[PDB]
DNA sequence: TATTGGGACGAAGTGCGAACGCTT
DNA sequence: AAGCGTTCGCACTTCGTCCCAATA
C-alpha cells in the first residue's frame, strides 16, 4: 500500500527542496517584494543592467545555471562599470579555479592582480582578485573603499564561513560587512542563489535599489544531457567477471526476467565492450578501487582519481579511456575538449560525505559528453532513516514570510556567533548536512540541482512523468535492491596491493567518529592506520586510553579535583568502543569495559597532571617543552615520594582485575617493572627517584626520559636568545654580568662561558603515534565533546537531598 | 618526622586571603584603597546603629556588614521609624528567610497596615524573595525606601533550583536599584562586589558603608574548639553487645592528643550536662544517638525525614540531635543547653559552610559558653582550590573575581541577565571548596571570626603559624582516615528505620540521580527503585524506557546513527547502583554492545508511535485514550518492518551485551511464541496482541480499560472547559439548541452510546514515573548541555579534500 | 651446531654570520 | 637613518632504534 502520508510528505519534500536553491524565485520577489523588479531570461547566455547609465539600480543579484555564459557577461559588464581609469574595484572567489583565471583572462583591463602573496606595499590595492578563505591577510591594505563590488559563487563565498578550514573568522566576517553596505555598485550571482539572499541585500540596501536576473538557458552540453536514475547495481553480473569464472553449470535463480530493471554494471559492460570512452563518477573510494578492477577486463588503459593519488592535469584525460574520480575534481578545472562518449555516478549519501551540491558541482566537470547519456546510481544503503523534509517544516516554513528554522525545528542554550551575515545562512548549512540521513530528500535535492540546468531527469520506466505513487514505489526498490547486494561490496572489496587501506578504513562511520572525539580534525588517514594498528593489542590500548585521560585532566583542571567530575570524564572517554586495525589488515571493533572503582586510577593521574604541567607538557608540540636534569627529577617526586612508592606498589596485585586499566596483563607489566628497581636506600635519591620517575611513565603512558643535546637549559635553543632570557642565566652560576648594553655582546659572553651549562640533561618525547590527539593547545571548532568539557569547567555539583 | 619548610606557606597564606575577599572581611580596608569617595563608619560598642534618616545627611543608599547577634532587626525598627513619616511614605521589604515574613509583621508596633507575603493598594508590604514571580508584577512601579534584609541570601536564594521567572525577576530587582531614591542592604557576609555593584549603579559619592565590630554575649561570644581526634577506638568499646563488657588494650596507651569528641562528650554528658548535636550527615547522627542511649533516656533525633517539632519542645531532654532543618524554622531562646557539639563533613552533595553556619546559630546560648566541631576530611582528600595563581588575579584587578576556575573564557546559557551574571562567581567557590578540606575549613575559620567567636585549635592557644595549620591539617586527614573503618563496621542495623537517609548520602546516588532523574525525587522513592534495579529485568526495561525519553528529546537521534551511538554511549552504558535484597547498595555495570542497529531500529518504531499518542511519562503513560481502531492505525503504516524486529530480536546468533543479552532474548522469544500467524484470526486481534508483547516485555508498560464517558476527558460530577463542544459536533449533526458550554452535556448523554466502543490506556509502573521527561523544567545540568549540542550542531564531513 | 656486536639512518639540536623590522 | 632586539639558513653531529651477519 501508499500509506496515506506518502502523497504529503513526498510533496513536501519536493517543495522544500525547491525552496532552499530559488526554484521558486520567479513567484516569491514579485509577490513579497512589489518594489524589487525581476527579469526572466528564457533563452540565450544571461545579459546584466546597463553598466553605465544611471537608470540601472545598485544591486542586482543573478541566478544563472552552471554553463550559461556568466564570466563572459561580468566581462562585458564591468569593462563599462569601471566608470574611469581611476575607478577601483574588488573581486570575490570562493573556488580556486577563478584566482588563476580571471586575472589571466580579463584583456578589456589593466593593473588586474590575484591573491597577495608578495606584493605587499605601504596600500595600493586596486582591482585585486581573492580567495574568500585568505582574505584576513590583505584586508588591512583595502584601505575600506571600493566603487564597483562583484561576489560569483555568492552562496559558497557565504558558505566557506562554515568550513574547519577558515580561521580569524570574525576580523573577516566584520569586514566583509564593511564592504557590502553598498559603498560600491554590488553585483552577486550564483547556480543556486536564493530567497534569503534577495531578503538579505534588502536588509543592507532597501527594497528600491534590489534586482533580480533569473537565467533558464545552459549550453548543448547540459541542456542537450539525459540523466537516468537506474534501479538496481547488478552485483551478480559483477561477480561473474571481477572473481575468477564460477562453475559450470547452476547459475543464480533470481532476476531471470532482468527483475524488470536495467543495471548499472550491466550497461557499463555495453559501452566498454562497443568500444565507446566513458567516465566514471565514485562519491566513495571503496567503490572507485572495484570499478577499476572491474575495467581492466574490458579496456587496459584506465585511470583512477582520488585524495591519496598524487596530481595529474586534466590536460591528460585525452590519452585514458575509464576515467575514475571522486570529489576531488571539485577544486580542479573543466575538461573543455569533446572525448568522453557518456558519464556513469555512484552517488552514496553518508553521515560524514559530500553534501549533494559537492556531487553536482564534480559531474558538471565534463562538459560535452557525446551521445548526451549520464546513468546515476543512489546506493541507499546507509541512509535509510525517517525523512527530514516533513510537511511539519513547510507549514512554518510557508506561513513566516519564507524564513527558516536555525536548527532541526523552531529551539536554547547557544555559542558565541558571527554577525547577521553568518547567522542568516546558518539554515543552509545545517539541512545540507541533515538530509544525507535519508535517500528520499538526497534524491530529491539532486533531482532539483540537475532540473535548474535543464538536464531532463528520467526514472527507470516512467519516460516522462511520475506521480506520488509512482516514485514512492520507485525507493520501495531501490532501499531494498541495494542493501540485499551491499554484502557483495566486502567479498569483492580489496584486499589486493593496490589496495587503499588508508583511504577505505576512513570512509567507515565508526572510524569518523573516533577521529572527531580523540584526535585532531586535521590528521592524516596514514598517521590513523599507524594509530588503529597499535589500539589492537591490550598494551596498545592501554596506554592510549591514559593518555587520553592525562591529556583531559590538563585540558578540564577541575576533575583532577572532585571525584564526582572525574567520573564523568573517565565515562566519556575510557569507555565505549574503538575501531582497530588487526594483524590482517582487516578493521574490527574493540569493546572497552567500565570499571567499579575509579579511586586507583585517579590517585594516580591527580599525581601525574601535576607532574607534567610541571614540565610545559603538550604531546602535540612532542612532549616536554622543558628539559630536566636528574635533581630536577627528585624534586618533582620528593614532596610526594612515599604516596608516588605506595600508588606504583599497589597497581602490581590490585583486589580485583576491574575493566580495562587493572586487567590481568596491565597489572603484571608493572610488577615485573618493579624487579629492577634498586631497593629503597641501596642507591643515592637522585638514583631511585630516576628509576622510579621512568617506571611510572615508562609503563602506564608510554614516554622515554631521552637525553638531549641542549647548551643552555629551558625550551630555546641558542638560535633564540633573548635580552629577557640571557639575564636568568646570568643570575643563576652568577656571572659577572655588568655586560654592553647591545645583545650581540651579551651572546659573545655566554659563548665564552658555556662550560657552565655543562651535565646532563633529559626530555620525556611522545612515542610516534600520540602525537595527535587532541591537546590544551589543539584549538578547532566546538564539537559536542569540546562543549562537555565546557560544561564540567563552569557548572557546580548542586546539592541533591533537599530543604528546597 | 616530615617536612614542611616554607613551600606550604603560600597555600595557607592565599587560602585565607581569597576566604577573606569572598565574604567582605575587608571592608574599611580595601574602600578607602580603591573608592576614596564612598563613605564609612566603624560600630565597636553595644548593638549597631543605621544613620539618622530624618537629617540632610541621610545620603542615598546604605549597606551594612553587621554581625550575626548584633540587633540588626532593632537597629532597622529605629531607622524605619524616622524613614517612615506621613502614611503616603512608600516602603517595601525583602527577605529570603521564611523566619522574617513571620516575625517582622507581627514585630512592628511603631507602624501600621503592614502585611506578610500575598495569598493595587499595596505598601508596608513584607515579602519572600521566591514569591517575587508572584508578587512583583502586582505591584506598584517605585517605593520610596527600600530594604534588602540578608541581601546576599537574597540575590542568593536566586540561584536555587527550583527558582521562576527568573529572565524577568533579574529586570525586576534591576528596576527598584536603579530608581528608588533610599535604600538599606543587609546580609552579615556582604562584601567589597555588592559595594561595586552599588557604586556603579548609584555613583561613588552616593553610597555610605556600615561596619559593625561587636555582638552580644552567649550569642556569638562562645569558645569554639577544634578537635585533633574522633577517638573511635572508644565508640566501638562503648556500643558493645550484650554479654561481658571486654578487657582494655595497650594501644589506649597513646595521649590521643589530650582530647577527643567522643571522650570529650562522654565525660560532661556523664557529668550532668544538657547537650544538643549537629550533624552534617545522618548517618553519623544515627550513631551518636545510641552512645547517649546507655547513659540517658531523654535522647530526641531530629533528621530530616522525622516531623519537624518546634524548638519550644526542645529544653525536656538531655540530648537533641538534629541535621540542618533547622535552616528554616526559628532559633531556640532559653538558657537550656550547657554546651553543643558539631560534627562537620565536606561532600560534593552536601550543604556548603555558610549553611553549616547558620546551623550552629540555631541554638543561642549555652550554660558554659562552649562549642566543639569536628571536621571530617575523609572524603576531601583533594588538592587545594584556593591557590596563589587565583590570589593574584583577583587582587590585580581591583578585587574582580573571574567566576570559574580555569581563570579563562563557549556555553551562553544566561538564564537572568545582570545581577545572575555579577554574583554568579559566590555560589561557584560555595560549591567548589567543598572538594578540599584546607579551603573548606578556612572559611568555617572565617564565618565564625567575623562574628565575634574566638576560635581555636586544640593545644594551639596562642596563634598558628602556616607550619602549625599544616601539622594539625595532615594529623586530622589521618585521623578521618582511620576512624572511618569504625563508622564502616559500626552501621544502624536497620531497626526498621532510615534506610533512605543512609542511602542518599552516597556520592555515587547523587551521580544516579543527576543523570537519569527529576531532582524533585525523595530518598523514599529513590530506595524502592534502586531494590527493584537489582533484578536483571528491572535494569534492562529501566534503560530501554530511560531511551525511548531520550529519543523524544532529540528529534535527529531517531534518524542519524552517528548521534544515535552519542545517546546511546551516555544513558546505556557505565555503572549505576542497585539495592539487594539483603539491603545493601551494589554497584553494577552497563557492559557497551558493539553493535546497536538492533535496539536503533526498535527506538526508531517506538518513538514515532509514542508520538501518534501522546506519551509523558511523569504526567501518566499515554495522555491520549485510544482502542483497536487507532492500533491498527499505529502498526499498519510502517507494517513491513514491525514484523521482524519483536521476533527476530528473540533469535539473534550472537548476544552483544545487556538490550541483546541471553536472559532478555529468550525471555522475549517465549512471551511472544503466544501471538498467532497471519491466518485464521482478526487483523485488529493480531495486532493487539502483538502490541501488548512490544511495550509490555521490552518497556514494562501495561494497558488499562477506559473509565473515560468520552474520549479524551471523560468524568460528570463537574465539566471541564471545551470537552463537550469539541465533541458536540464530532457526530456530523446539529443539535441547535444553545451555545453555553455547560448544560449541552446532556447532549452527549445521549452520544455515549454510539461513541461506544473497546478503549484503553497505557500506563508507566509505579517505579517509571521519576524519569527526567520532554514535558519537564529543570535548571541545566552537563546532560541538558549535551542534548542541546547533538540537536543543534551539525555533522561535519571528516575525509575532507585536503 | 650458537647467539649477539657492529653498521644506517631519522630527528632534534649547535653555532656563524646574517636578515627583518624600527626608531634618531 | 646606524645601532640594535627577535629570529633563521645551512653545514654538522649526537641519540636511539633496526637490522643483520658472523660467530657457536
Ligand atoms: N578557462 C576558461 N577558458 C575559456 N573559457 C572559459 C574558461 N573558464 C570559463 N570559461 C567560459 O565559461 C563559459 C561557460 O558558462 P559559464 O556560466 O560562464 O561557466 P562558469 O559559471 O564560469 O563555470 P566554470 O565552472 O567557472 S568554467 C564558456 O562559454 C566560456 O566562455
Ligand atoms: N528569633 C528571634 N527570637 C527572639 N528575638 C529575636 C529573634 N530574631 C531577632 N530577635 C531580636 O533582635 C536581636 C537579635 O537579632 P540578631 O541575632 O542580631 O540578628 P537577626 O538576624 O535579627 O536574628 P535572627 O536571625 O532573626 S534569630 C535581639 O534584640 C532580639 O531580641
Ligand atoms: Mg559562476
Amino acid at each position: 500500500p501508499i500509506g496515506d502520508d506518502e502523497c504529503e510528505q513526498y510533496t513536501s519534500s519536493v517543495s522544500l527542496a525547491r525552496m532552499l536553491y530559488g526554484g521558486d524565485l520567479a513567484e516569491w520577489v514579485p509577490r513579497v517584494h512589489p518594489k524589487t523588479t525581476i527579469e526572466r531570461q528564457q533563452h540565450g547566455p544571461v545579459t546584466f543592467p546597463n553598466a553605465s547609465a544611471p537608470t540601472a539600480r545598485c544591486v542586482t543579484v543573478v541566478r544563472a545555471p552552471m554553463g550559461s555564459g556568466k564570466t563572459t557577461a561580468l566581462i562585458r559588464w564591468l569593462r563599462e562599470a569601471i566608470h574611469s581609469p581611476d575607478t577601483s574595484v574588488l573581486v570575490v572567489s570562493c573556488r580556486r579555479s577563478f584566482t588563476q583565471t580571471l586575472a589571466t583572462r580579463f584583456a578589456e583591463s589593466g593593473l588586474v592582480d590575484f591573491v597577495t602573496y608578495f606584493s605587499s606595499t605601504n596600500r595600493p590595492f586596486h582591482r585585486l582578485i581573492v580567495q574568500v578563505e585568505s582574505l584576513h591577510r590583505v584586508g588591512p591594505n583595502l584601505l575600506n573603499n571600493y566603487d564597483v563590488l562583484v561576489l560569483d559563487e555568492v552562496m559558497s563565498t557565504l558558505g566557506q564561513l562554515y568550513s574547519p578550514t577558515m580561521q580569524q573568522l570574525g576580523r573577516v566576517d566584520a569586514l566583509m560587512l564593511r564592504l557590502l553596505r553598498t559603498c560600491p555598485r554590488i553585483i552577486a550571482m550564483d547556480a543556486t542563489a536564493n530567497a534569503q539572499l534577495v531578503d538579505f541585500l534588502c536588509g543592507l540596501r532597501g527594497e528600491k535599489n534590489v534586482h533580480v536576473v533569473v537565467g533558464e538557458y545552459a549550453m548543448p552540453g547540459f541542456s542537450a544531457r539525459r540523466c537516468l536514475f537506474l534501479p538496481r547495481l547488478g552485483t551478480e553480473l559483477l561477480q561473474a567477471a571481477l572473481r575468477p569464472p564460477g562453475p559450470p553449470s547452476g547459475p543464480s535463480p533470481d532476476a531471470s526476467p532482468d527483475a524488470r530493471g536495467a543495471t548499472f554494471f550491466g550497461e557499463l559492460e555495453a559501452r566498454l565492450g562497443g568500444g565507446d570512452n566513458i567516465c566514471i563518477f565514485s562519491s566513495t573510494v571503496s567503490f572507485a578501487e572495484i570499478v577499476a578492477r572491474f575495467c581492466r577486463q574490458f579496456t587496459d588503459r584506465v585511470l583512477l582519481l582520488h585524495s591519496l593519488t598524487p596530481l595529474g592535469d586534466v590536460t591528460t584525460w585525452g590519452q585514458y579511456r575509464v576515467v575514475i574520480y571522486t570529489t576531488v575534481v571539485t577544486v580542479g578545472l573543466s575538461f573543455d575538449p569533446l572525448h568522453f562518449d557518456g558519464m556513469f555516478a555512484y552517488v552514496k549519501p553518508m553521515n560524514y560525505g559530500p553534501d549533494m551540491v559537492s556531487v553536482y558541482q564534480s559531474l558538471g566537470r565534463v562538459r560535452t559528453l557525446r551521445k548526451g547519456e549520464l546513468l546515476i546510481y543512489m546506493d541507499g544503503s546507509g541512509a535509510r532513516s525517517e525523512p527530514v523534509f516533513t510537511p511539519m517544516l513547510l507549514n512554518h516554513v510557508v506561513s513566516s514570510c519564507g524564513q527558516w528554522p536555525a536548527q532541526f525545528s523552531q529551539v536554547d542554550t547557544s555559542l558565541g556567533r558571527g554577525s547577521r551575515i553568518y547567522n542568516k545562512f546558518r539554515y543552509k548549512h545545517y539541512f545540507e548536512r541533515c538530509t544525507l540521513a535519508c535517500l528520499s530528500d538526497s534524491l530529491n535535492i539532486l533531482h532539483m540541482l540537475l532540473t535548474l540546468n535543464c538536464i531532463r531527469v528520467r526514472f527507470w520506466g516512467h519516460d516522462d512523468t511520475l506521480t506520488p505513487k509512482d516514485f514512492c514505489l520507485f525507493l520501495r526498490g531501490v532501499h531494498f535492491d541495494a542493501l540485499r547486494a551491499q554484502r557483495d561490496l566486502r567479498e569483492l572489496r580489496c584486499r589486493d596491493p593496490e589496495a587503499s587501506l588508508p583511504a577505505q578504513a576512513a570512509e567507515t562511520e565508526e572510524v569518523g567518529l573516533f577521529v572527531e572525539k580523540y584526535l585532531r580534525s586535521d590528521v592524516a588517514p596514514a598517521e590513523i592506520v599507524a594509530l588503529m594498528r597499535n589500539l589492537n593489542s591490550l598494551m596498545g590500548r592501554t596506554r592510549f586510553i591514559y593518555l587520553a585521560l592525562l591529556e583531559a585532566c590538563l585540558r578540564v583542571p577541575m576533575a583532577t579535583r572532585s571525584s564526582a567530575i572525574f567520573r564523568r570524564i573517565y565515562d566519556h572517554y575510557a569507555t565505549g568502543v574503538i575501531p582497530t586495525i588487526n594483524v590482517t589488515g582487516e578493521l574490527e571493533l574493540v569493546a572497552l569495559p567500565p570499571t567499579l572503582n575509579v579511586t586507583p586510577v585517579w590517585e594516580l593521574l591527580c599525581l601525574c597532571s601535576t607532574m607534567a604541567a610541571r614540565l610545559h607538557w603538550d604531546s602535540a608540540a612532542g612532549g616536554s617543552g622543558r628539559t630536566f636534569g636528574p635533581d630536577d627529577v627528585l624534586d618533582l617526586l620528593t614532596p610526594h615520594y612515599d604516596r608516588y612508592m605506595q600508588l606504583v606498589f599497589e597497581l602490581g596485585h590490585c583486589n580485583v582485575t576491574d575493566g580495562l586499566l587493572l586487567s590481568e596483563e596491565a597489572v603484571k607489566r608493572v610488577a615485573d617493572a618493579l624487579s629492577g628497581c634498586p631497593p629503597r636506600g641501596s642507591v643515592s635519591e637522585t638514583d631511585h627517584a630516576v628509576a622510579l620517575f621512568k617506571i611510572i611513565w615508562g609503563e602506564l603512558f608510554g614516554v622515554q626520559m631521552a637525553k638531549s643535546t641542549q647548551t643552555f637549559p629551558g625550551a630555546g635553543r641558542v638560535k633564540n636568545l633573548t635580552k629577557q632570557t640571557i639575564v636568568g642565566l646570568l643570575d643563576a652560576h652568577h656571572i659577572d654580568h655588568s655586560a654592553c648594553r647591545t645583545h650581540r655582546q651579551l651572546y659573545a659572553l655566554l659563548m665564552a662561558h658555556k662550560r657552565e651549562f655543562a651535565g646532563a640533561r633529559f626530555k620525556l618525547r611522545v612515542p610516534a603515534w600520540g602525537r595527535c590527539l587532541r591537546t590544551h593547545s589543539s584549538s578547532a571548532n566546538p564539537n559536542a565533546d569540546i562543549i562537555l568539557e565546557a560544561a564540567l569547567s563552569e557548572l557546580p555539583t548542586e546539592a541533591w537531598p533537599m530543604m528546597q
